[PDB]
């Protein structure tokens, strides 16, 4: 047993490692559809920019769970980064729809493993979610929901022009 | 008992006074309303929110500014419940600028029986600070608010989504 | 119909956070109320009134952002009239504090209601919002207001007017 | 007749010289609050630095009086300056209560001037005396109001002490 483990249950730490992975799942599907939107029969390079970002902001959430594990004593055990449902995300409203949905698997999952935390009575656990999860995963969820909206506003995925409108005044500053 | 500062200023003008803090509190109130409608996220125009919102803090200027004329003429302020608005759904920009350009028009024509009323009472202190404060802005805000309706009509506006998208973008994107 | 971001945010969460924006609005009202009241020829205590200005400011702050956390988690925001404060009056700033300890004593109360609702709700991100946001800033009005209250008795208030004059010149000054 | 001279009543000239009188007036009732406040037996330093700030003030009132008047084409016609009602002011809270009456004083005359500018169609002159004369009697109304209210719930003028922290810390 670690020397710094203390009042941390080993159900939490098997969430924290499934966790780590679905983060690094979310990483690899932003990945995709960035270049996706990089292709030259897509060409929406804000779309792609803002992909990527997200998927590096990914990599950030795992690698922070990462170095809570190791704060609690817990041990990392990594498993298969599975790949993407899609090859093809069809268009930027469409790339948008599964990423509200993936960040409410994500949002999701983490409500489960505070409620866990919860359980367990592990405060410290709980407060790590809440203050570097919860309200991010609230503000993504709500900023994909203002894109779906507009888009579908806008008129897309049907209007070619809406899409590159989006991408060039709401993607593209 | 009097105030000591109190001189030329007429009961009726402080009623009057009163009710027009009233007025430009609700004006807040609906612009506060308006913001927040467009913070939605199944109606996600953040320039609609932005413009509101600013609107909103301005109508509070006018409301305080109105206050402290109070207590400068020796009148007493006196509070009534603020009214919710008429509308919890805004439709859209284009609904939105026009409820706004008719609450500016109501505001106006208190405004000017206000100034009539002061006139009236030969208050000419209370009729230049109508003058100076309010007349004037409340002449641009109704001139920009039918811009922006004009504007939002001829961009095709409500049917059209792309309309309210550009206009949010291009004009009050600033 | 369901927001498309809502996710873990009940009902009884959106009705409480509706009447705490309500709640927060009226304690903006309140202290505009006082505000001006010690802007008053035969009150002129300039800095019992920036002070109760700034108040109204700070809880229409409070209000704005319990409106956004509402459009975030999906809710709808449903405004209710702005009810006028219980004084036209406000007699002292000694008063003035009381009423405004009183009034913010009510406030933090309803505050923690809405906690415990988010708590057995298993709602972590409303609780970590209130937690965040409101909890403390309440504790240290409710300590900062009861201070202000102790000096004002401990120097004579309200029947002593040389008591407030200073009060108003050295600490809100 | 002026040259320059447009729908200027005779009246408002007679008005506005008088007006300037006024002024003139005011200013040294505040002159001789001023240099009371400076007696070695009052010794209030931020009492008199007060009174003669207000003076200088009512100065440039008269002064952009008289300007007005050769502006419209009148002709300026000065009147003795008459001495204050008072070589003691007894404290600065009756120094206060006198420049608040000398005060609304002035500004009924003022209010005087401009019903009649309304009433002679002269809108140039209403709204010179809206601009420049009628908020800042207001303002000045309502200083003179609070400095009063301050001074009589701190004790005054009673105490001693009471004129003394006012001095320092509203006046200083
Ligand atoms: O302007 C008017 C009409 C009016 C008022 C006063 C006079 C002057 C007068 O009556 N002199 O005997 C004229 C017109 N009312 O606001
Ligand atoms: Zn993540
Ligand atoms: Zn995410
Ligand atoms: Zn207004
Ligand atoms: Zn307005
Ligand atoms: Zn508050
Ligand atoms: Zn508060
Ligand atoms: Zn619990
Ligand atoms: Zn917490
Ligand atoms: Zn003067
Ligand atoms: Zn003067
Ligand atoms: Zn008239
Ligand atoms: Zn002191």
């Amino acid at each position: 047993t670690s020397q710094v483990r203390q009042n941390y249950h080993q159900d939490s730490e098997a969430a924290i490692n499934r966790q780590i992975n679905l983060e690094l799942y979310a990483s690899y599907v932003y990945l995709s559809m960035s270049y996706y939107f990089d292709r030259d029969d897509v060409a929406l390079k804000n779309f792609a920019k803002y992909f990527l970002h997200q998927s590096h902001e990914e990599r950030e959430h795992a690698e922070k769970l990462m170095k809570l594990q190791n704060q609690r004593g817990g041990r990392i055990f990594l498993q298969d980064i599975q790949k993407p449902d899609e090859d093809d995300w069809e268009s930027g409203l469409n790339a948008m729809e599964a990423a509200l949905h993936l960040e409410k698997n994500v949002n999701q999952s983490l409500l489960e493993l505070h409620k866990l935390a919860h359980d367990k009575n592990d405060p410290h656990l709980a407060d790590f979610i809440e203050t570097h999860y919860l309200n991010e995963q609230v503000k993504a969820i709500k900023e994909l929901g203002d894109h779906v909206t507009n888009l579908r506003k806008m008129g897309a995925p049907e209007s070619g022009l809406a899409e590159y409108l989006f991408d060039k005044h709401t993607l593209g500053d």
